[PDB]
């Protein structure tokens, strides 16, 4: 692996994950993208160097490091238009950040419109030399990590505003129905030992069922999350969700499918769809002949702790904070609505705004989008399920913060006293009321949005606009990033 100081070359490129092939997004001329991986307290250093010609694509990008804080380097989070410009074609941006007290499973992708649909999206790694689940395993390393991902025959901006994936891809590889002779991805384990497997969704739309043909799985990180060890049976991730799961390799030598049901496109698995491959040393070289049983132990999100057992910030009652807030979805135009408001791209980042001397919720665009959040304060955040909303269960996402989920989806009980704690939550489906909670440690405009990619381009986004009066003093921003927009702005409009 690479990192955590790192060029990230960014250009187009042929590729074919399914065994058809297309136009995508190359990074240092690979795809899929480069595992990155660094230590728990490391400084990262990722200088993307942005040589796209696409403009289909989008010839700028810009890019987010999904999972980590970032306290005080708000401008490296990534989102176009909230935290910073594009960069531009024929320019480099260096994301100078560090992480100390974070260590576990993140993902890097695209934040500007969809374009990581097209590619632009990958797996980070980040080990605690001290990591508390750390005896429960032999391996784990750039081959333990497991990505699922959505592929698309035409690119994002080519085919429906809405598509449906023709493959869904385990490592890069898998098939399409008009490719049952593509590669599958294999994943090799040797008997009798333990593995740390990585599950990374880089998803921009299904979510998958996850599971091993004859092996059991004990989950032990959610969203870079430590969590009480919880075995299970398989797991239905979202995208943009990670866990980390114990395989012990204790079964007959021999060949199993690794499954992964989409939720849309092609369900089911006739001749290898969705699928990839557990293979023992010593097995023959041939595709697993195994089965599934419906099994039970499911994970369920109400039923994951946090290995410290931590509370819910606020009190244990509905409304126990300082501020309460409920997002109402809804669907006006071809458009997505919270509470009323449909959020597209402002012309100034929402980051520069503020630096640039806006100081309320109210002065920042886009209207109607963006929430001021007070310093120091335990918030408390519902986003009831309705089908007013197309295209739910929609899994939401808080940049900038962890946050307790007080109840998941498809559960009525509410957890103050030892909830989960992940960054990317289902909002489930209709009579559901995920709620979710976090303290304001951490000043700075935090995009919180559905990490279904094609939902986030059609408007359903806010802006939690986090301590607006310290964030000048909290994020000093580099040269390199005031320049950003200057650049931008002078482009043509298909050089963008
Ligand atoms: C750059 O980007 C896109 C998408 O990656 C390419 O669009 C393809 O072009 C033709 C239309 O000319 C189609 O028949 C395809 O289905 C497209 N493929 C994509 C995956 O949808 C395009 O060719 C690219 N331009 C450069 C010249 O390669
Ligand atoms: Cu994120
Ligand atoms: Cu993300
Ligand atoms: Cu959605
Ligand atoms: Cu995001």
């Amino acid at each position: 692996a690479i990192g955590p100081v790192a060029d990230l070359t960014i250009s187009n490129g042929a590729v074919s994950p399914d065994g058809f092939s297309r136009q995508a997004i190359l990074v240092n001329d690979v795809f899929p993208s480069p595992l990155i991986t660094g230590n728990k307290g490391d400084r990262f250093q990722l200088n993307v160097i942005d040589n796209m010609t696409n403009h289909t694509m989008l010839k700028s990008t810009s890019i987010h490091w999904h999972g980590f804080f970032q306290h005080g380097t708000n401008w490296a989070d990534g989102p176009a238009f909230v935290n910073q410009c594009p960069i531009s074609t024929g320019h480099a941006f260096l994301y100078d950040f560090q992480v100390p007290d974070q260590a576990g499973t993140f993902w890097y992708h695209s934040h500007l419109s969809t374009q990581y649909c097209d590619g632009l999206r990958g797996p980070i790694v980040v080990y605690d030399p001290q990591d508390p689940h750390k005896s429960l395993y032999d391996v784990d390393d750039d081959s333990t990590v497991i990505t699922l991902a959505d592929w698309y025959h035409l690119a994002a901006k080519v085919g429906s505003p809405v598509p449906t994936a023709d493959a869904t891809l385990i490592n890069g590889l898998g098939r399409s129905i008009d490719t049952l002779n593509a590669d599958l991805a294999v994943i090799t384990v040797t008997k009798g030992k333990r593995y740390r497997f990585r599950l990374v969704s880089l998803s921009c739309d299904p979510n998958h069922v996850f599971s091993i043909d004859g092996h059991s799985l004990t989950v032990i990180e959610a969203d870079s999350v430590n969590l009480k060890p919880q075995t299970v049976d398989s797991i239905q991730i979202f995208a943009a969700q990670r866990y980390s799961f114990v395989l012990n390799a204790d079964q007959d030598v021999g060949n199993y499918w690794i499954r992964a049901l989409p939720n849309s496109g092609t369900r089911n698995f006739d001749g290898g769809v969705n699928s990839a491959i557990l293979r023992y040393d010593g097995a023959a070289p041939v595709e697993p002949t195994t089965s599934q049983t419906p099994s039970t132990n499911p994970l369920v999100e109400s039923a994951l702790t946090t290995l410290e057992g931590t509370a819910a910030p606020g009190s244990p009652a509905p409304g126990g904070v300082d501020l309460a807030l409920n997002m109402a979805f809804g669907f006006a135009g071809g458009k997505f609505t919270i509470n009323g408001a449909s959020f597209t791209p402002p012309t100034v980042p929402v980051l520069l705004q503020i630096l640039s001397g806006a100081q309320s919720a109210q002065d920042l665009l886009p209207s109607g989008s963006v929430y001021s959040l007070p310093a120091n304060a335990d918030i408390e955040i519902s986003l009831p399920a309705t089908a007013a909303a197309p295209g739910f269960p929609h899994p939401f996402h808080l940049h900038g913060h962890t946050f307790a989920v007080v109840r998941s989806a498809g559960s009525s009980t509410y957890n103050y006293e030892n909830p989960v704690y992940r960054d990317v939550v289902s909002t489930g489906s209709p009579g559901d009321n995920v709620t979710i909670r976090f303290r304001t440690d951490n000043p700075g405009p935090w995009f919180l949005h559905c990490h279904i990619d094609f939902h986030l381009e059609a408007g359903f986004a806010v802006v939690m606009a986090e301590d607006i009066p310290e964030v000048a003093a909290t994020n000093p921003v580099p040269q390199a990033w005031s320049d950003l927009c200057p650049t931008y702005d002078a482009l043509s409009p298909d050089d963008q």
